[PDB]
């Protein structure tokens, strides 16, 4: 029988009015015997009519996949509106409903702290620039690095982790290899910046800088 | 029909011979109508007869949960042996098999670095003692904090994260509230320690100290 998966917008997309946040309802395991799929969409229980539904796509396992995309208004998402996708198909005993929304709770502002490498780390093949981001809610967030106005690509960021007070934290690590131009910038006292995007920040953005 | 899930031992359990590492086979969605479940266990395909089955727990959705627990030898697990669980039941077309073993590849030693709070963090409601653990493989690891040989429990540790070189890293964060005896110890210069257990460390253990 078919199955439905409902995906939220990307965190960057709801925070910048220039971007296009979307909720996406995906139906898989749609059969040949009953290939017709109907979508209904609701926002806080009220039906909306502006989703864009793609034609069905046959998969190599001889089932169909069908996708419907609803554009959301940035402030609706951030105001906690609920998005429901209802999927109808003759092979179902009844329609499948799925709902998604921003996690419930009072938003909380991230605190951002940059930490330089341990002195001991200079003996290894690289050093780590650390960005601690704590105290935030909900867990939807974006974290990036840059230096001299240009993005730094060699970084990895932990998932958010639930803290003992109900907020989240994470850490982001920018690697600076022993022999690299990035290492020479760090050595020269060049400034690196940890950038954070979150609904509870002013202008949804803050940067914290780090240098030797 | 029911479903089967198979779980590895806790990382700490395989690294100390005094502890009892276990592989656990969990059966979900077992009905009243066909309630009987059988287990067979195999190690590198060889039937072993020393597993023990727990009595079952009925779930709030009117299904049952059933489990079998097998004790393993620390060195069997660390040497990559394969553990197979076979589940039999009248409601299934054929028995279900699931297999598990330690991640494959050359173990790599964690490198451990303690980082003190950002000067900026002293303005907030707490400070964070940070432990960066990088360069380790496989991702199985345990991390704890202590001070004066006594455990410190107000900490959270991120999951392991895959780094760009195929090793893992994580961070562990020990919270030190603005007003607390633990803050008074940190202020006074007491040493706090990040303890790490991993198969590739000498004696499976290392500690790194941090003080003001
Ligand atoms: C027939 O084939 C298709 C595959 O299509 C293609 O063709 C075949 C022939 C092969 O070549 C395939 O390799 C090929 O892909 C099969 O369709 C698949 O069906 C499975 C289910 O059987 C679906 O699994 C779900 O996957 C989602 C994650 O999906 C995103 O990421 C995938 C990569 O990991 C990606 O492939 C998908 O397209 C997908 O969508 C995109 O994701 C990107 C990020 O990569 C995102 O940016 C995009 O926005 C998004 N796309 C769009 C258009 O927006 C996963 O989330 C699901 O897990 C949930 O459900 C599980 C139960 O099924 C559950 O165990 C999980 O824990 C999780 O559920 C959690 O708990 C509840 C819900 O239970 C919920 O509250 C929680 O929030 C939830 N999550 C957590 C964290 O707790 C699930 O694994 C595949 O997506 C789907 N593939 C495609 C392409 O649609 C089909 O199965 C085949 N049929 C047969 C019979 O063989
Ligand atoms: C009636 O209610 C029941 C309970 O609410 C339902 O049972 C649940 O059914 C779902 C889906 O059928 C199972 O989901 C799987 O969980 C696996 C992980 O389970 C571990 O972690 C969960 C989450 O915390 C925990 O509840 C489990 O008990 C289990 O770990 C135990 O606890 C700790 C935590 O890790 C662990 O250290 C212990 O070792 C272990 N306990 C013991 C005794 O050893 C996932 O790995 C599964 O992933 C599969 O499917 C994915 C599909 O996306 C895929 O990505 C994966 O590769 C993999 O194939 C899967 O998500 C729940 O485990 C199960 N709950 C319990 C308690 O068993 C029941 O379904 C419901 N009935 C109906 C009809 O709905």
């Amino acid at each position: 029988g078919p199955s439905v998966f409902l995906f939220p917008p990307k965190p960057k997309d709801t925070l910048m009015i220039s971007r296009t946040p979307e909720v996406t309802c995906v139906v898989v395991d749609v059969s040949h015997e009953d290939p017709e799929v109907k979508f209904n969409w609701y926002v806080d229980g009220v039906e909306v009519h502006n989703a864009k539904t793609k034609p069905r796509e046959e998969q190599y396992n001889s089932t169909y996949r069908v996708v419907s995309v609803l554009t959301v208004l940035h402030q609706d998402w951030l105001n906690g509106k609920e998005y429901k996708c209802k999927v109808s198909n003759k092979a179902l005993p009844a329609p499948i409903e799925k709902t998604i929304s921003k996690a419930k709770g009072q938003p909380r502002e991230p605190q951002v702290y940059t930490l330089p490498p341990s002195r001991d780390e200079y003996l290894s093949d690289s050093v780590s620039l650390t960005c601690l981001v704590k105290g935030f809610y909900p867990s939807d967030i974006a974290v990036e690095w840059e230096s001299n106005g240009q993005p730094e690509n060699n970084y990895k960021t932990t998932p958010p982790v639930l803290d003992s007070d109900g907020s989240f934290f994470l850490y982001s690590k920018l690697t600076v290899p022993r022999h690299s131009e990035t290492m020479r910038r760090w050595a020269h006292g060049n400034v690196f910046s940890c950038s954070v995007m979150h609904e509870a920040l002013h202008n949804h953005y803050t940067q914290k800088s780090l240098s030797l």
